[PDB]
């Protein structure tokens, strides 16, 4: 199982150098690095090049989360931003390509964070995300890349919040560059089972993120990592599990997460750094 | 101790035939029937005294949440609002004195659901919030009212998101009849223990809520409620304990607690009766 | 789904009662089972037989035995006399069985119990002997309409099945299709690293349950993870019963077999032990069905 | 917080080369080795600053524990052998005060593992093992070490079985060297709550052992770790955290624990060390903070 973290642990911005993070997490002792995908439309060929070369030269997987604006929205009922939705993806998608990256997830099918202000038609956009992601999913498969679509807590998204909801999302879509993901922080607040939930993806889960109940590295919480370990090697996973943790207040990342606290307790880098590692050396040990 | 449950766990709007509930409720076995504080402000004082007599006459005793609009926010910067919220609660505290009720709670200090397109100013709001609700507090003890303040998971409110952070700000209150209150689908998300969060509210803690992670009737889901009642037996609590479930998809209830999906699974009334009825006796045994 | 039950030994401190007693409290407390020691059983006279059989019938119980053999009784010793002995009793209780209309009797059937350290112990043996005698008593139970079943115990009750895996491997060696396991949550708690994966292990075997908190208090005020419970169990499709098996009072070869040192029960009397079993069986229908 | 491991991991006999140890672990990453005190008494003047050097030496710290035969049996009703048993512990401690050795564990209030062959007469047997404790503890304040009583599960023990019970015997014999000893192998058979019986020890908490509920080293298994250390943060507690993992059968290790399955899972003294060490890490990560 490979392990990895998401580099907006340590920044408040959809945006950061993946190099210095790459060099960070390859050192910490990580398989992969997460980076957010906004940045990379506006990178040249040039930098797409070197971020690659980079990585491949720390020894670091790299996967790709995203959390789409409005404008990216695939279940929309405007067929305009349906539209430009898809160009988005498409050229997204062949980025990745070229980055040797075979892995994108977050609320994929919709756009992050919703605003509930507007007017749920969970049923309308159910059913136009259907059909936009099979679309977006001819090109995933193209470019080699699994496409999944991460389950959230109903406060973030309201089209899919159980594994159970995902699988039916993910066999109406049948495409098999389409996967389900999962989320221990997502989990935690909407299954029955966590364990359950696992069993349920099965086969078609794609990517698992970890965090504990508040988002503190994984490890001293009240997640259930042994019955996560059991029900993973149940399914026989085979995908990596990249720890999500957000501990710090301030910019898009602090309001768009609302960590409204100071969860890191005053940590610096060095504690930051300390603690992830901690948690990894935990998560090899008691998920695998 | 004493078990009731929340009218509108069978109701899709703020406000109901109050009655009726005191009527199934105490057919089920309940203490407490905890209604919505919404309609009160314009009970005329014939249904005051005939909703107090219904209660009286089932030997059903009363509480009263609510969640506060914006108009009633007592922690706005602006003063006709905070004026505004102040009259409201005054006027709905002495309300509360002839109907007979001695509790209310919610988020109390602040307004509910919390329209996160606002821009958050925490320290502020906070230093507002504590004096304004210092002021109402005068008026709470006068009618008899324990004026709960419900701490709640980050997104349904910015100021009080652990046990921790709720002791704090009724500390700095500094007045009797304003005490913590907890509710164990909230602690589910933010607290590092929940034992360690109902130890921590201590003597403050005046009321708790109750529901599983996803907010279905307690019992089968994964909330660690031995440990609660281990808990509640450490601090002597003697408060009471009131369900909260929500498993309705559905008007303002239904979209204010984002209900995406029927989590009733079908039930019809007489169904949720006896899931109601079966969680009571769960709670009253588990609980002790 | 599952029919729920309560050893008769949560109220008595021998292995032995007037069960009929029994029989007409726990109808009146709504479980569906009483569970009664084997014990006396061979010294019941047939009309004795007859009442005891009658008497839950009339009140819609339905009985099942647990009984802890005695070293006299061990289908494993390498003695040739004692298996043979053994034999002979289980033959003549079977078919006692057979008259009370009792189709399950479970323990540590495969040995003896409480086990006695203080002797040399041969595992690889005693299994060997084990599987053996119990092949051929399985053909008497079969006979007879009973289900054989093999409870899985901790290790300082027994050194040869201490886990769900091991009383998978003896029971599928004796190979006979009403000779299943048996799990117990006390025992479990100690032996298992899962709960839910010990059961789901036993799967299609598990032919009946036990259930007790940690340290053998009612089910459901202890750390058992009685909702865990309840989910293996639906996925393994368990049909079968689940009776609690609570021990919370010191005095007489109970407290003493069982090792209750001090008072659990904290004082209870026979009312108040009679609520408890209540609420715990409203708690084990509620959590674990479904 | 310091963290230990018990010799008997590896060995099947109450007694083994502890240097080996003291090398092995400080090689491992522990703070302490906790060495069986049976061997120690055969131990020749010489013997006992070759083992303090060799622990010095390799900056780990020694603490013992001890599981009494029947002979050493302080809450006995024969005079001579409570007697025997003052003996033993006067010696055994001042043997430990030549170690440099601050710490002994077990269930010094009685023998272990008790014969149930025999007779039980709980309630003389607490009473005599009170004043026999309270006498040993003189001798134990002298040698500077702490008497630490460990609370076991009925099987093994039936006159300490709960964190309660454990608090009622120390605070009877009222003495400052005297402490409670909690063991979440036992803790997770007979106790209500693990961190309820952790507070309740609170300040008298001297020592404790950790394992998984069925001996496993600290980690995959279904003890409430997380709960375990926010109850020893509620109380303070200073104190050792001792694995004392038992996964392998055969011998009188094998036997006394009845380990009648290979729970280690072939593992060899290599596979052993690993799995040691990871337990490790996982232990300071979740106990401490
Ligand atoms: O858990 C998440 C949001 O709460 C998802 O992984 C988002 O896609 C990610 O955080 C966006 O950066
Ligand atoms: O838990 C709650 C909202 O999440 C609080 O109790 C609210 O005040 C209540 O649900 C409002 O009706
Ligand atoms: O769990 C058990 C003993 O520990 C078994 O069910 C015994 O056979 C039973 O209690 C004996 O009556
Ligand atoms: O846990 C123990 C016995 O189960 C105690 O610590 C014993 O004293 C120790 O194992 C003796 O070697
Ligand atoms: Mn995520
Ligand atoms: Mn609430
Ligand atoms: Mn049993
Ligand atoms: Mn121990």
């Amino acid at each position: 199982m490979k392990h990895g973290i998401y580099y907006a642990y340590w920044e408040q911005e959809w945006e950061a150098d993946y190099k210095y993070y790459i060099e960070k997490v390859a050192k910490l002792g990580f398989d992969i690095l997460e980076i957010a995908a906004s940045p990379l439309p506006f990178y040249s060929d040039i930098q797409i090049n070197e971020l690659k070369a980079c990585a491949h030269g720390n020894g670091i997987t790299l996967t790709v989360g995203h959390g789409p604006s409005a404008e990216q929205n695939l279940s929309s009922p405007d067929p305009d931003i349906r539209k430009n939705a898809k160009a988005f993806y498409t050229d997204l998608l062949k980025r990745l390509y070229k980055l040797d990256v075979h892995l994108i997830g977050g609320a994929l099918y919709s756009y992050w964070p919703i605003d509930y202000t507007k007017t749920i038609d969970k049923k309308g956009d159910w059913e136009r995300s259907v059909e936009s992601v099979r679309e977006v999913a001819k090109v995933a498969e193209a470019c080699g890349v699994d496409f999944c679509l991460e389950v959230l807590n109903r406060f973030e998204n309201y089209l899919i919040n159980t594994a159970q909801e995902g699988v039916d999302f993910v066999k109406q879509v049948d495409h098999n560059n389409v996967k389900v993901m999962l989320d221990t922080f997502h989990m935690n607040i909407e299954e029955d089972s966590i364990g359950g939930a696992i069993r349920t993806a099965g086969s078609y889960l794609g990517h698992l993120h970890t965090g504990e109940c508040n988002r503190k590295v994984p490890g001293r919480g009240r997640i259930p990592w042994v019955e996560i370990g059991e029900a993973l090697a149940d399914i026989g996973y085979n995908g990596s599990v990249v720890m999500e943790p957000f501990v710090r207040m301030g910019g898009t990342v602090g309001s768009n997460i609302k960590v409204w606290r100071d969860i890191s307790n005053g940590a610096d880098e060095k504690m930051l750094d300390r603690e992830a590692q901690a948690a990894l050396d935990f998560s090899r040990y008691v998920l695998e």
